[PDB]
């Protein structure tokens, strides 16, 4: 059976062996739109992705399952070429009353509006699919508005800034065959063009 019929089995927990790595053709393919109302595979696929991000963020399940920690994940990294992403972003400590800043599976997500202003994480970016070091500022839009459908096949619109905007952009890129290192300037990886906001 397919990566999707396999991952959606009730017994299946997503781990690192389900995540394909830089070099695999499916990471460079343009993902397929999902059709609505959502089939149950697409629905379970999303719950599994969010459960993987929980697992990967919990010290005890992570070390035991041998997971590398994450806050976003996209179906193409599971060798399922569909426009599906999961984001699971914890609220900052200073330990929060509400666990997560953003927790969402997005179907056919796309940027319909973005700020002129660019931004990048100061510490660069990483990817579960990238098993090497790639240093440099990954240049993104500071703010974005996304159109997407939720698990209820309901059309949503959401405005994002800072850290969550970066994450969502990262994951949407996967659905378009684009890897973070594509947005690093190879000439000077730590070049700051005027205007660039760094997220420290
Ligand atoms: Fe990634």
């Amino acid at each position: 059976m397919s990566a999707i019929k396999t991952i959606t089995k009730a017994s299946h927990l997503i781990d690192m062996n389900d995540i394909i790595r830089e070099g695999h053709p499916t990471l460079r393919a343009v993902a397929q739109d999902v059709t609505f109302p959502l089939n149950e595979d697409d629905i379970i696929l999303g719950e599994k992705m969010l459960q993987f991000l929980k697992n990967s963020q919990d010290p005890v399940t992570a070390e035991k399952m041998e997971l590398r920690g994450g806050v976003g994940l996209a179906a193409p990294q599971l060798d399922i070429s569909k426009r599906i992403i999961a984001v699971l972003i914890p609220n900052p400590e200073d330990p929060p009353k509400e666990a997560y800043a953003l927790k969402e599976v997005m179907y056919n997500p796309r940027i319909i509006a973005h700020s002129v202003q660019d931004a990048a994480l100061a510490d660069g970016e990483g990817c579960l699919s990238v098993d090497r070091v790639v240093e440099g500022y990954v240049i993104r839009h500071s703010r974005v508005t996304i159109e997407y459908y939720d698990k209820n096949s309901d059309k949503k619109k959401l405005k994002l800034k800072g850290y969550q905007s970066i994450v969502v952009q990262h994951e949407i890129d996967h659905t378009n065959g684009i890897m973070f290192f594509d947005r690093i300037n190879e000439k000077n990886p730590f070049e700051i063009k005027e205007g660039l906001l760094l997220i420290e």
